[PDB]
Formats: C-alpha cells, sequence, structure tokens
C-alpha cells in the first residue's frame, strides 16, 4: 500500500532535521522499502499522465534526500590496489548474484556504475557509464560509454544514449519535474539535457546539442521558440542566432541555439534512417 | 593458415543461426583465433590501398560477430564492495602479468579499460577510458582520460586523443569502414569522430570539433567542401554556415559546421605548436 | 620542517635528473616523496596566489612531481575486471587510506572517483566518478561532477561546482607555466573545458558547452573588450560565434566558434541571483 508509505515519507521530511544515522524504526524502514520500490521500478519519480503531461511524486525525491540522512558514510572496497572509496549510497548491483542477472535481464558491461533506487529496465545495455539516484530506464534503452543518467531522470523505451551524453539530474527543488527523455529517442555524442527539460518522443538529437531550462529551441521552418522542451519527432541540431550589436556598432557575436530542423511522424522514423534525418 | 582460417569463418558465419554458447570444436577455436590475432595486432579490420584509401576485411568483423554468440553472459567481478558485472567480453588484460606488460610496452592508468581483441601499441597511454573491440591504437598514442575508442576504430601512430574524445565504433553494416584516424592527428577535447568518417594524417582538431557522416566540412580559404573526410594536414576548428529565413521575416539560424582554417604540411606541422596552428 | 632545505636538494636533484632512476634512493628519494606528501596534503601548492591577484609558480614542486616518475617503477597494480591489473608508476591518493584517515580528510570519494596521489582534496569536497591528477588543488566544498577531469597541477577553488564531463586541463611542463586555474565560487557548466593554463577569476559562471583554451577568442557582449586566457571576476559565460571573410567564390564565410562575456554581475548579485537566470 503506496498511500501508508507516503504519508510517513511526507511527514518524517518535515521533521527531516533529527534524522540521522541513528533513526531506526519506521522511518527507516519506510525510507529503505521506497528506494527498494524505486530500484525495482515499480514506483517512479514522475509518471506520465493520460493527457501526456509528467507528475511528480514529491515523496519519492524526500525519501532518496531522507537516505542521506539516514546512512552512514563509509568504506566500499573495490579501488585500485585494495584501496577504498568513503560514501554512503550502495550500488544497485549489492549482494546481485548470476540468478538476479538473470532475473533482470539487461547488460552491464565492466565499468558501468549504477546506485541503489535507480531502475534499470530489461535489455538496456550498460556501457560504462553513471547511472544515480531514482534514475528510471526502460525497455531496451542503450546507456553509451561515459554517459550519465542523473538523479530522478527518466528515460523511455528503446532510447539510445551516445557516448558522452549528460541527462542532467533534478531532486531539489521538490515541484521539479526531472530530466525526461521519451521513448524513441536517439540522443547523440555529447549532447546534453538537464534542469528538468523534456524530449518527446521519437526526437532525433545530433551530437553536440545542448538543451537547459533556458535555451532557445527554433524551428527552422517554422520559426517557434520553445523553452524546456522538444515537440515529438523532433530532429534537432546545434546553431546559431544574432546578438545584439558592440558598444563600438560593431556587429556582434552570434549566441548559441538548439534547431529544429525537421518535425516528423513515427512512420518516417521508422523507415528513415537517423544518418539521413540529419543530413 | 589465415585463407583457412577466413574460409572457417565465413562458412560458420552463413551458418550464424545455428551457432550458440554450446558449440564448440573448430568454429569455437577459429573466432578465438581471430580475435587474439586482432589483439595482437597481427591482423586489423582494415587495410590501407594503394589508392590511399581503407577497405575492411569483413571475415573479422565476423569473428567479432560470432564471438557474441558464442560466448555466454557471466559474472564478472571486481565492482565496488565485491559487486559484479554481467556481460560477454572479456578484458583484453585477461591473465595477464608483469611480463605480458612489459612485452606488451605500453602504459595504462587505473581506470583504464580495454575488451579484448583490441590493439594497443607500444608507448600507447591509456588514461582511464574504454576501447572496444577489434580496435587498433597504433604507436605511442595519448588516449586521455573518459575517451573512447570505438568498435574497430583504427588510430594511428603518435596520435592525441584528448579528454573526453569520442571516436564513434562501426560493426555494421560489414562492408562500412570504421572510423579512422591516421598518423600524427590531434584531437583537441570534446571532440566526436564517429560513423566512419577518416581524419587525414597530421591534422589537428580543436576543442568541441564534431565529424560526422553528414557533417559540412568547408575550407576557409578554399572554399571546398568535405563530407566525412578531413584532408591531411588539416587545421579544423567549429563553425557555422548561414539558414535560410524564417517566414516570418526574421533571418534563420546558423548551423554548426566544421571549418578547416589552414591546410599545412609535415614541415610546418612538426615545428609549430599546436596553440599556434589553431590560433590565426 | 624546513622547506628551504627541501627547495634546495630538489632544485639540485633535477639538474643532474639524467641520474635519477628506479634505482635511486638516500635523500633525493626521500626528499621527493616528501614534497608530493606536502602537495597531498596541501600544506605546499604548486602555484600560490600573490598580494597584486597574480599567481606565482613554485617551480621546484613541479620538478619534484617530475622526478618521481624517474624515481617509481612501472607495476602491477590490482584492482580490473575479473581480478586483471594496470601497468603504471603513479600510486593512487588513497594508498593506506582507512577510515581514520578519510574521517581525517572530511570529502566524500564516490564509487568511481580516481585521484593520483600528490593532488590536494579539500574537506567537504565531492568526487563523483571523476579523475584528479598529479599536483592538483581541489578546495573547500567543491563539487567534481560525473566524469569530470582535474588537469595536472590544476587549482580548484572553494565552493567551485565542475559539472559532468567538464574537464580542467593539465599542465605539467613547461616549468614557468602557470596551470589551469579556476577561482572560488566559480559554476563551469557541463561538457565545458579550460585548459591551458587559463584562469576563470571568481565568482564566474560558464553556461554548457563552453569551451576555453589559451587560444580561444572571448569577448565582452557588454564592453566589447577581448580577453584571451583569462575571463576576468564575476563573469556570465557562454558559448558563441563571429563572422568569418568571405569566400572566394563571394559568398558569406562560416563563422568561427567564440566564448562570449554576457553578463558581468559581483558579489551581492551573484548571492541574489541563481545560475539559470544569469544564463537568460
Ligand atoms: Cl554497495
Ligand atoms: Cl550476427
Ligand atoms: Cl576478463
Ligand atoms: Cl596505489
Amino acid at each position: 500500500d503506496l498511500t501508508q508509505l507516503e504519508m510517513i515519507i511526507e511527514k518524517a521530511f518535515d521533521d527531516r532535521n533529527s534524522i540521522n544515522t541513528t533513526t531506526k524504526g519506521e522511518i527507516l524502514e519506510s525510507v529503505e522499502h521506497a528506494l527498494n520500490l524505486l530500484d525495482k521500478g515499480e514506483v517512479r519519480v514522475v509518471k506520465r499522465q493520460k493527457n501526456g503531461k509528467w507528475h511528480v511524486h514529491q515523496w519519492l525525491k524526500k525519501a532518496v534526500l531522507l537516505s542521506f540522512r539516514l546512512n552512514p558514510m563509509q568504506i566500499m572496497t573495490g579501488g585500485v590496489n585494495g584501496t577504498s572509496w568513503w560514501d554512503k549510497v550502495p550500488s544497485k548491483f549489492s549482494h546481485w548474484q548470476e540468478a538476479d542477472f538473470k532475473k533482470a535481464d539487461f547488460r552491464s558491461v565492466p565499468g558501468a556504475i549504477v546506485r541503489h533506487s535507480a531502475y534499470i529496465a530489461p535489455n538496456v545495455i550498460l556501457m560504462p557509464s553513471f547511472v544515480n539516484l531514482g534514475a528510471f530506464v526502460d525497455e531496451g534503452t542503450m546507456v553509451d560509454t561515459w554517459a550519465t543518467v542523473g538523479s530522478c531522470a527518466q528515460i523511455g523505451k528503446h532510447v539510445h544514449l551516445s557516448g558522452g551524453v549528460g541527462i542532467g539530474g533534478v531532486l531539489e527543488p521538490l515541484q521539479a519535474n526531472p530530466t525526461i527523455i521519451e521513448d524513441h529517442c536517439f540522443i547523440g555524442a555529447r549532447s546534453e539535457v538537464v534542469e528538468g527539460c523534456i524530449i518527446r518522443e521519437g526526437s532525433v538529437l545530433g551530437m553536440g546539442v545542448f538543451i537547459g531550462k533556458s535555451t532557445k529551441i527554433i524551428d527552422r521552418t517554422t520559426g517557434e521558440i520553445f523553452i524546456g522542451e522538444v515537440p515529438p519527432y523532433s530532429v534537432v541540431v546545434p546553431g546559431s542566432l544574432p546578438g545584439k550589436p558592440l558598444p563600438n556598432g560593431e556587429i556582434g557575436p552570434n549566441l548559441y541555439c538548439a534547431v529544429i530542423v525537421k518535425r516528423v511522424d513515427q512512420k518516417t522514423r521508422e523507415k528513415t534512417s537517423i544518418n539521413d534525418l540529419l543530413r
């Protein structure tokens, strides 16, 4: 029953300053249990509504924040020459055996790093990469080498996160939607989507696309400006817009922006290659 | 030997649907032998032609593809607090001891990750980074921190792959050339070269240069446009080209492109610093 | 200890560095080891800021780092996947560190973090999976986010945020060159890169994808002043581009990348306004 669990987390978070490494009992159990529900993908930090809008369940963010006060800093073994690390967030794979990996049915390449409470769906491929607390990585998604899925981020099904891609983490403010990459998006290498922006489903981002909360996204044919959202089935590449003249009157510098070069549909995505879409 | 090895692999590749983790015998031995030849650099995914063009040895890609079918997913130890990974590609350094590292004569910094079948030449420095299956990293090359040498990529001698540089992997389609970086190239930090593009020898890429299959590469002085290839001894920086206007009457956005600002030669390259070449 | 005599020995040993090797022990080894422990503890640092605000290099600490390369052999370092090894000659900072050492040092080291010995990491720093190289200085309360790199001898001021994929470029030789310096309270947005000894002055905010090297043009949008290798205090910086010369065919040429200071604020504005507003 999620209803009771949320109630405790809401009230315990209100008294969060009294929570520490000595707190046990119902508060400790509720937070832990919630992080296991997250780790399994049974709950998620944000859920998509019928309208297509995403709504945050704040008590899950509060549970993650509360886990920082509950768990102590500890020696974590496994470093070079038998040295240690010093942290208070366990790996997702703590106590995982072959049977556990067979059940989860995803591939974790040596170098992959995943914190507990992050959900990894079946048929995902984790290259050497980092997945932070509360993230959700759905069916068949590729997380390529040195990619980062930040806290609470949502990665949809059959997403390709290319090498060096950063999906920015979003914990506070509590009301903020985390960064969201919807189903069937291609995120080109070195791209970055942060600060709770959403890439609507079927979109294709070329290499070097940066999308933050205050990034101008312009449809090259329409003239429309989007903030924090890329509409469905968009092909997006990096560009620049003119700036204000310099104080001496000389032509001003251009400023970076994201450029929507195509808006397609589902049939176009299934029929046309990524490279053709970007050409 | 090589003729018969190629034949065994290609016959098995045509029968790849009947191949799985229970397949042993000559097919297993041939695939393992082919990947060991790749690992020591005795064969490589590509051959340079007389034309100056590179073509793929498709049977070697087939060996790599078969090894996915032959090897089981398994526990691989060494994670934090004794946790494991779950993969079916062994490390290049499996069973390597001091003597293996001394014979190989390259430097492997803790954090470096190299899968078996990747060739790493003498005097290479692997900072924390990742080198994928079938890659070739030639003599004296620097692989800097969080760089990636993708599957089958060919990196020439005395190349500097700066921090966070990605050389994109190319396995299928079988006929597609991998990404190639020829001798004495410098690739500045955060740059990316993917999808089988080739950076010819002695070229210098500034920071943040992206080179993909459909990237316009323009010589600013010549006006010449290149696609998928940077000509020899080019100095390349990130830039932009004008776009079409919006219907509302506003000028359209510029779009990213790669800009050749200089084309030099071996003598110019050897005497002049990277920063001077990029300064103008 | 007496720093003056230690400097004298390091200086003399470096003049005869060709006679220094992996067999060398005695006073020279102890002196180099001591200086790197001083570097690791932050009791000494590769550069110190002067009264005028200029940074001055302590060349003898660079010489000590260089000598430790000659003193220590290439060796097996354990901890790789499936019990495999690395092959390097620089010890981890965390060699022999226990809970008491971590509790005393009072910073947080997340599994995946990599730090070489001689790098100082101050209290309340958070090291995500990342790399900190020799002689670096990471001051109080700084966040080093995932796949960031703090290059050799780099100086990171207090309460700096190095976002994901940020590169702070290393500077060892030339001995006289100042390393890369990031002053107090700076924000460095994701995928940004600052290399080749550039300095970002106190309180500045760099957007995503900002690359600053020695030869990157930085233009002040508000004054029009052009800076090279230095960003003034409390600058807001984003990536941009400047126009080029026409092509020989008569068409407009490509733009070339540059860094743009779009606003310059102060300490009070910085404390009151969020990073996101500063970038709008
Ligand atoms: Cl753990
Ligand atoms: Cl296949
Ligand atoms: Cl292995
Ligand atoms: Cl060590």
